[PDB]
């Protein structure tokens, strides 16, 4: 029961990093909590869907790492659906559209909504990536709430309604429950609001054949029995040389390292002796989990085609069941389905219907959305409610209320003596991903391994050669995008557009052009 290194958890953090440590002849136990491993990534199997991702399931052009451990263990990738039309849904109206974001018609409208994305951007550019709490203006934003930036940046209904949900869809909370700092840089550490969004070209470009489940059961195929399924870790003790780990069942383990490789409101849970420093303390016990239901429509055929609709539909309503889809039927065209996500607010008060009643309701909005009754007759329904999940606690991912960034938030992924912390909500770039999985994996091994004089300390923290499978085509924006105003600029300008047609009025009358 005596190892170099043990590693609390078995989702792709922890496998990444034991995996790596592994790979340099370090004795590794990995204590994974469930009966499986992959945590917020589980590819359920059965045969009314053959095989789907009920977890984490895209990947994309920038995400390297998860891209090179995915194919190095014979993972391959194919496109998310996009031939066809994505829709969005508004005030009771299928509006279809070809773009990464939805059309905006309204010229003042317009104005906003290219606004809006470009000042998050360029907000993000100011704050540090490995750092943010260093930002010029942190505390002023990390004292805002998202909604506070979105309600001051839009002047339009319109565009703080998609914000909202823009919001929503990425970090699965309310807009006035996660911090500005937070969300800036949680959205310029996925490479922008293009890149975050998108399909092409962005972090929903890609599935792995045969789900991403697939990463970590292989990985423990490569580990054997250096991986330990149902061993929840409850307690940590660092005080002699030897640390001591404790599982539920009273099993102990010694090791020199510990790799925490669990969500913060997990790492909360674990007796740590020495008790971790008051401050990180408050940071793991102040990050709450965002909420996901996860639902898969199945069908016969995948009647939206031929409507030419992708299936990817944008749902603005706030009595409707889902906020937004993707087409989910396998690479060859079979097993038709729409995997829809419940997120946020509509999560927490859809996970008190049940089942059945669930499934009735997004049918109803499926027929609505795609203009078709076919809708309505589903061969097969699943779905998974992250919130319910005692060992993720939510999905995808952590986020920062407001002033947590910058009051605890400088200690994240900070060495408790010789325990180091991984995860996603670890990484720096992203963070919340299957991506940010594998880099913090693997640099919180490489810490360890610098402790055992194995790796230097510039090579801590690696680059991930860009990935020649998947390259990472640069984001563009129009001249247009880089140089409208924004409705307060067009008015500065109007302002004087106006002041001199005015004096070009009292030189005309006094003939003095
Ligand atoms: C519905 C959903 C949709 C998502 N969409 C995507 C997506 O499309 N693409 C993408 O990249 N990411 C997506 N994400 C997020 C992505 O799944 C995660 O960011 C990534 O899997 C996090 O991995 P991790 O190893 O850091 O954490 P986890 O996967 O949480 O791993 C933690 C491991 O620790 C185990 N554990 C917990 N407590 C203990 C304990 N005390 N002792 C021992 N073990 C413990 C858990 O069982 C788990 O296996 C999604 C997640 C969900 C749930
Ligand atoms: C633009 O349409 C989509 C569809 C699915 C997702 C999306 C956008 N953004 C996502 C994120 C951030 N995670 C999981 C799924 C999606
Ligand atoms: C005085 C207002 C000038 C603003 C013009 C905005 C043009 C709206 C069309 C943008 P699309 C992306 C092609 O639908
Ligand atoms: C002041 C007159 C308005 C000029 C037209 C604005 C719309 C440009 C088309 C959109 P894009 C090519 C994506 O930036």
């Amino acid at each position: 029961h005596m190892f170099d290194v043990v590693v609390i958890g078995g989702g792709i953090s922890g496998l990444s990093a034991a995996k790596l440590l592994t790979e340099y002849g370090v004795s590794v136990l990995v204590l994974e909590a469930r009966d499986r491993v992959g945590g917020r990534t589980y590819t359920i199997r059965n045969e009314h869907v053959d095989y789907v991702d009920v977890g984490g399931a895209y990947v994309g052009p920038t995400q390297n790492r998860i891209l090179r451990l995915s194919k190095e263990l014979g993972i391959e990738t194919y496109k998310v659906n996009v031939s066809e039309r994505l829709v969005q849904y508004v005030k009771g109206k299928t509006y279809p559209f070809r773009a990464a974001f939805p059309p905006v018609w309204n010229p003042i409208a317009y104005l906003d909504y290219n606004n809006l994305w470009r000042t998050i951007d360029n907000m993000g550019k100011e704050i540090p990536t490995d750092a943010p709490w260093e930002a010029q203006h942190a505390d002023k934003w990390d004292k805002m709430t998202m909604k506070e930036l979105i309600d001051k940046i839009c002047w339009t209904k319109t565009a703080r309604r998609f914000a909202y949900l823009f919001v929503n869809i990425n970090v699965t909370s309310e807009p006035h429950e996660v911090s500005a700092l937070w969300f800036l840089w949680y959205v310029k550490q996925c490479g922008g609001t293009t890149r975050i969004f998108s399909v092409t070209n962005g972090g929903q470009e890609r599935k792995f054949v045969g789900g991403s489940g697939q990463v970590s059961e292989r990985i423990m195929d490569l580990l054997g029995d250096q991986v330990k399924l149902n061993h929840p870790v409850t307690h940590v003790d660092q005080s002699s040389d030897n640390i001591i780990i404790e599982t539920l069942n009273h099993e102990h383990y010694e090791c020199k390292y510990v790799i925490n490789a669990i969500p913060p409101t997990l790492t909360a849970k674990i007796h740590f002796r020495p008790e971790l420093p008051a401050e990180r303390n408050q940071l793991i016990q102040r990050l709450p989990m965002g909420a996901v239901i996860k639902c898969m429509m199945y069908y016969k055929e995948a009647f939206w085609k031929k409507k030419d609709y992708c299936g990817c539909m944008i749902i603005e309503d706030e009595d409707a069941p889902i906020s937004i889809t993707l087409d989910d039927t396998k690479p060859d065209g079979s097993l038709p389905a729409i995997m829809g996500f419940i997120l946020a607010r509509k999560a927490d008060r859809l996970a008190k219907l049940h089942k059945e009643i669930r499934k009735k309701k997004i049918c109803e909005l499926y027929a609505k959305v795609l203009g078709s009754q076919e809708a309505l007759h589903p061969v097969h329904y699943e779905e998974k409610n992250w919130c319910e999940e005692q060992y993720s606690g939510g999905c995808y991912t952590a986020y920062f209320p407001p002033g947590i960034m910058t009051q605890y938030g400088r200690v994240i992924r900070q060495p408790v003596g010789r325990i180091f912390f991984a995860g996603t909500e670890t990484a720096t770039k992203w963070s919340g991903y299957m991506e940010g999985a594998v880099e913090a994996g693997e640099r919180a091994a490489r810490e360890v391994l610098n402790g055992l004089g194995k790796v230097t300390e510039k090579d801590i923290w690696v680059q991930e050669p860009e990935s020649k499978d998947v390259p990472a085509v640069e984001i563009t924006h129009t001249f247009w995008e880089r140089n409208l105003p924004s409705v307060s600029g067009l008015l500065k300008i109007i302002g004087f557009s106006t002041s001199v047609t005015a004096l070009g009025f009292v030189l005309y009358k006094y003939k003095l052009l």
